[PDB]
């Protein structure tokens, strides 16, 4: 059971501190900047029954209702608020906030639907790509910082 409790601005950047935006295609992707409100995003905290930590849905702020999903081990984005309550155990726009135990600033974001999956950033080509993929002790493309105003 996740029950919806505040919500933040955050703008979430990897750490090659390029900042993760939609692009026009529906895409999220990384890019180093100098356009502006597609990396404006809303992370709403839910609190979790089981109490497995901080739950999180992660939406981009200036649509009318574009929420991040991992469906299918396949990130996209639905067209859906943030809900006041989900009814389940698992949920695929529901993520597990982690501070990373060794780095100080860091975050990653567990898929409660997927155990042991992570959000993160991958180089394709000439692209920075967020996908889900699983976690190598360090792994830095898991990790992310994320700056609440």
């Amino acid at each position: 059971y996740f029950g919806k409790l505040e919500s933040k601005l955050s703008v979430i950047r990897n750490l090659n501190d390029q900042v993760l935006f939609i692009d026009q295609g529906n895409r999220p992707l990384f890019e180093d900047m100098t356009n502006a409100p597609r990396t404006i995003f809303i992370i709403s905290m839910y609190k979790d029954s089981q109490r497995r930590g901080m739950a999180v849905t992660i939406s981009v702020a200036c649509a009318a209702a574009s929420t991040l999903s991992c469906e299918n081990k396949i990130i996209s984005f639905k067209e859906m608020n943030p809900p006041d309550n989900i009814k389940d155990t698992k949920s695929d726009i529901i993520f597990f906030q982690r501070r990373v135990p060794g780095h100080d600033n860091k975050m990653q974001f567990e898929s409660s639907s997927y155990e042991g999956y992570f959000l993160a950033c991958e180089k394709e080509r000439d692209l920075f790509k967020l996908i889900l993929k699983k976690e190598e002790l360090g792994d830095r493309s898991i990790m992310f910082t994320v700056q609440n105003e």
